């Protein structure tokens, strides 16, 4: 055959068909995992700056990133990790979050090699698994409710880790549920990866995204666990700019040297204009942490709001939310709609989410994520019954949101 | 062992060491291979326009490209091949040209598959073959001034190289480093023997539009029989003199691109909103221009055609001898004269004498060159070890200090 081996089973594509169904119909869409509104003027200001200055931005930069911005990235997470960050031995800059995964499963995942993957999981963690010849290990978190009280049990956990387990990935504040994970959690995540000598690949995109006052916390900054984690963030995530796809994975030398030998074999550079505006964007948060002015404590705040009005509308029309404290997302249980609803058209094996999602775009006019894309195949029939919506909306958005549940309860 | 095993042998890269050099004398760096002077006016606006415009644009586009962007691409190609290209299932937008023979590799090359490099060869084609557990198999160019264009496809010997374990061929004309721009009758050579042998041809065009003498670029996609397993790849950068924006694309047919696509989703899944839409606006503006004296498709390549001469004649003034090339922003000059007079350079035992002569240059007359052995195999280095290569797509005041430093170098002779 033409193609690589290695691209067996991963061409599936869950998010295709809900986009088409979705531009066929009148529908307010919190399927989207980005904002409907600007970033911050800081931010759009300072891209404005970077292709406006030196003509030479316009120009290759350095290949493991641009200088000012792998100088920011060190010190200011340096800081929060409690970690002494060389830039050109500790930062990577790549194409966004999705870029650094990547890089870090070719780096590290050989044939053979499992990895541990916390379901719900961000989808791409099990294809990259496979495509890097890995073989995904799956364990659940157990389920108004919260997202806290979903469970990563100790023993079960434990006893997923093997001789072949390379790494596992933690995903916090977590896509899709909204958990943040706590001390404790990762206190026993620490514990089973020193005790296995495991890599922790930790996606902490969501890292300002916290509500309630739950607090981000960074494995990476727990007792011996620099030395073997590799944290990743990405700058779309963090000043509401998903389309400048600008991430970094910050971490020890001795795993970096890899990550760096992938990405000098794959894009050699990541653009130099959006690095020097990521770099003064996180010169301005630095200038301003903890004050009230600050992005990263008004835009929670105002997006807590949002979660807030998104919880009470949907209740209206029977959706059980569970209260998410971070990420942009929040799921809804289902369960009520399945017990009454049970014969929603689809195809074998098609699981209830899936189908569910549909009907209500199609008659409904809302648009939601089946929360099954983000578990192994086995497990969606157990985990069928979930969908995932984006709060992170313009107010215009939330107002048309109301709009379409009024005409569903009244309607109906 | 903690890393992957396709990273054996392929951390060691050429370029980190060769900016830290030039970086820390005073010199005139004819080794980067960007140009030190701004990108046109339409093409700075047209990124500007991008950042300040629909604020929607901040936020994710389509996977396989901005729409606007895969709209132009298909419809100028589409022109450019003679083929009707579908912006959808046709063209993927990759970040930059290393992203798309990346995406490509990943895409087709498969443990113990062979695939055919022409030496000189831009340097990652070997490692990424390599990462995706191909074997790398070379031909080899065989060498008044000399052209590029005399530099020869020896058909027996690339035949020779064709097996059933052959899955691609990598072609790159205009060539980086050699500037050679391949003949009809070579691209039907090469098309021949992909046809015989059903072999892809992953075909870099990053150069396309710096052609000098009147030497046309001919794309072997547009090849009878070649746009069904043909992969042209492109790059906005080489193509506006904008290199920092790091935007690329691929062309070819559903058949061979659904494999990119699907390691394109299972890698970055986005590239950049707004640079797209900037190369979408610049390619427009070309397109309505084209072949109009007033275009930077016209304008630009006689300038550096300009620069080009130039610096053959004041390279010349010291004994290095130039091959002329027919594109692309480089020429390589032959070093054996100096070899010869002056072989004893201090180095590593077995480093080849380019990388040498190169260190001496740029400590003791002030420019910067890139050793050609890079470009080679490595059992072949010791063998194609007398060539350096400069790039001449540089500002009038660079090639200025360029001329004072050879001034004092041919005093010194």
């Amino acid at each position: 055959q033409l193609q690589a081996r290695r691209l067996d089973g991963i061409d599936y594509n869950p998010w295709v068909e809900f986009v088409k169904l979705a531009s066929e119909h009148d529908v307010v869409n919190l399927g989207q995992g980005f904002p409907d509104f600007p970033p911050p003027d800081f931010a759009v200001e300072a891209f404005q700056h970077a292709v406006s200055g030196d003509f030479m931005l316009n120009q290759y930069t350095k290949t493991f990133g641009y200088p000012p911005l792998t100088k920011i990235l060190a010190s200011f997470f340096g800081e929060l990790l409690g970690q002494e960050i060389d830039p050109l031995r500790n930062v990577l800059v790549t194409v966004g979050g999705y870029g650094a995964l990547f890089t870090a499963f070719q780096a590290l995942v050989d044939e053979g090699d499992e990895v541990i993957i916390i379901e719900p999981f961000f989808d791409c963690y099990e294809p990259m698994t496979m495509m890097a010849g890995g073989r995904p290990v799956f364990v659940s978190l157990k389920p108004l409710g919260s997202s806290s009280n979903w469970q990563l049990d100790p023993m079960e956990l434990a006893g997923k880790f093997t001789s072949r387990t390379k790494a596992l990935v933690l995903n916090t504040p977590n896509n899709p549920l909204g958990k943040v994970f706590s001390r404790e959690e990762l206190e026993l995540v620490a514990s089973l990866c020193q005790q296995h000598d495991v890599v922790c690949i930790t996606d902490e995109v969501y890292q300002w995204m916290v509500y309630d006052g739950h607090q981000h916390i960074s494995i990476a900054s727990l007792p011996g666990m620099w030395e073997r984690t590799l944290t990743i963030g990405s700058a779309g995530k963090t000043f509401s700019a998903t389309g400048w796809k600008v991430g970094w994975v910050l971490g020890p030398d001795h795993i970096m040297k890899h990550l760096r030998t992938v990405h000098q074999n794959s894009v050699f550079h990541c653009p130099t204009q959006s690095q020097a505006a990521v770099a003064e964007s996180f010169e301005r948060e630095q200038l301003l942490f903890r004050q009230p002015s600050s992005y990263f404590v008004q835009f929670p705040q105002a997006m807590q709001r949002c979660r807030d009005h998104m919880i009470r509308s949907l209740q209206s029309v029977g959706l059980k939310p569970i209260i998410p404290q971070g990420s942009y997302f929040l799921i809804t249980d289902i369960s009520d709609f399945k017990r009454k609803m049970p014969d929603l058209p689809g195809a074998v094996d098609e699981p209830y989410d899936r189908r569910f999602v549909k009907w209500m775009i199609k008659n409904k006019g809302l648009v939601a994520i089946p929360v099954s894309i983000f578990y192994s195949v086995p497990h969606q029939k157990h985990f069928d019954h979930y969908i995932r919506f984006c709060f992170v909306k313009d107010e215009a958005t939330l107002q048309a949101m109301d709009e379409k549940l009024r005409k569903w309860k009244v309607e109906l």
